[PDB]
């Protein structure tokens, strides 16, 4: 039965042939330089390929995907992506997308040791501690969704606790957005993700350099 | 507004998926079973699922600046642990690309703030291969250092007990590619190491 | 003659001579194996050498020192020290020691960009944002002290959001302590670092493996 | 017991310091001017200020498991930036030591949880030098890998623009030591590199 790696390289050649036949200017024009307007921070989960689920093309979405779309404030991996997207490509939108049935969110609600995943998941366990009574009042499936939403909202806070982001929000109206992707339906939903404007004033004072 | 345009295109895409693959999304909701972990660049021109002609559920994905594997990076570390031990992917692919902004940054000497520590592995390869890279044009050096970065990434990937375990226990394979953003073609890298190399790595890294 | 490095190697040999003369069994007995009962997490600040300011000897204090004694939850540097000290050496005490006139705490209350220090100092700026009204109500010098104390208390919280620490606290009565070192007087003062008992219960539920 | 005993000994030490160095604490109350950055092991037997016969204010200090320099580690990165750029230390010392638990862990094949990613650089040196280390006794291998770790750390330390700038601008020096926990003596390591090596590093790492 088929080697999925070999099958993928053959499907890549078919995709390159389709590009050459249907849109022969697209890839050569993108090779001159990318100009995406969107930074996507989402989960590595194979069911959440940003460009496919958004109905977009190569060149549209600058992408970071990690376990459970977690923003550790001092993580160089997300830190370097955000610096490059915001300062160098000047994206207009930063999207943090969580998803239903997230294995990283579910791991954080369990109490099994998962080796190197344990430090990675600490931010999710911090949210679990802070919201423990609320999460215990929900079904397992509702708790995984609620913690996924709380994680997206906390990530948007962490994202704005960066001078490069606050500068872009003041200079060009950079927007930040929280989404949940429903792996069962294919639909994205927006999170309210409200903060008092008081919140951003304190953050500006505390973080702009 | 590209954000509101993308949400409208998402709804259209999800509706079309329900009509043209009616079993896909409901079966994916039960559980993912991807056979491939892709480690690639965040570059907007390298969306793994589209360039491979695949579907949602096929590729477990990590994308960062210049597809760099720092040995002790928890972000790539956690992805590799989850993909290899929990999802049991059969393939790990590191994919570099032509016209990589991270590779180009590393060949320059401009300070880029938080990017500077991130790009150290590329500058280590630049130092190690300095005569070879200086013998090339800037455009040729950006390709060459992209290739050297993929090959070094495959070494870093295999200096992990979780990977070495899966290679011996269940035949996990690792692969290096370069994506040409101008042609849409993936090229396989030779990425040769003597078998002697994996023996010393097993001794040095595999834990009980 | 002015070279502090060569002067330090000469003073090292004088110190080795003093050990051989005054306590000839000490270093050979320590060479058999270390048994410190204290893990110290302090600032790199040259004024805070733990073994000297505690009046202790080599072998007494397992030590981590970093900029402003910051505990990033997912930092492998502090993570590995804590794992080794708590699980393998079985220390009885973990001390987080902040200090007066901390340059890292002062940096976090300023708005100058300090390159690679910026991500490192984010937890201090998070405390600044959370306590902004309180810190703005104080003099510059009082704010530097207050933020230094808030940083030690936040570090003790981060330290207990680790299964290895919670396990040792329950199984063998490991204790954790917050101190401030006054660089001008040489005195250590203890911080209260009391938590509502609800807090510790939720942390056990949320973090113990 | 030992915690309350240490607080009482602290007060006695501060009282004795006021009598035997009456200018020291009042000068330190206002600031610090150490000329040395020490990067050493957390090992309780390697307290830098004590083994150097120095005082508070003399040694800006970073201690971690096995004195490992991960190139992109923000913990060591932030210390080096602060010491070199802001305090303008004249010397950076990396000190390894005999009977190092982290070095010994890297030569074993037991899984140690969060220590495993931390110890990768030691296992990379073990792989690179495997034949040489297998030719030695356990005790000789622990010393040899400790020395290889100090030398690799000095390379990582100099692959930083802040260090290279200080070396060129103000003659910052870097030094590798091994501390013998049994004798109390520091030994200097030869730590030779072709001058060719530092030139390629300057080209590859110094920001304009
Ligand atoms: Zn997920
Ligand atoms: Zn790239
Ligand atoms: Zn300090
Ligand atoms: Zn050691």
């Amino acid at each position: 039965l088929s080697d999925k790696f070999s099958a993928a390289l053959a499907k890549n050649k078919e995709w390159a042939a389709k590009c050459s036949q249907e849109h022969p200017e697209l890839l050569p024009t993108l090779a001159v330089g990318q100009h995406p307007e969107i930074l996507w921070i989402g989960c590595s989960d194979s069911r959440c390929p940003e460009t496919t689920i958004l109905g977009l093309l190569p060149g549209d979405v600058f992408t970071h995907r990690n376990i459970a779309n977690v923003i550790h404030p001092a993580d160089l991996s997300s830190g370097a992506v955000i610096e490059f997207a915001v300062r160098h490509l000047r994206v207009k939108h930063v999207v943090i997308c969580g998803h239903t049935k997230c294995g990283g969110v579910a791991a954080a609600l369990g109490n099994k040791g998962l080796g190197i995943l344990d430090p990675w998941l600490i931010p999710l366990r911090q949210l679990r501690e802070q919201h423990l009574a609320e999460l215990q009042s929900l079904s397992r499936d509702e708790a995984v969704v609620r913690l996924a939403e709380l994680n997206v909202k906390e990530g948007l806070k962490a994202l704005t606790q960066k001078s490069v982001v606050l500068e872009a929000m003041q200079e060009r109206g950079l927007q930040v957005h929280g989404l949940i992707y429903d792996v069962g339906s294919g639909f994205l939903r927006q999170l309210d993700a409200a903060e008092p404007e008081e919140a951003l004033k304190a953050r500006l004072t505390s973080f702009k350099t």
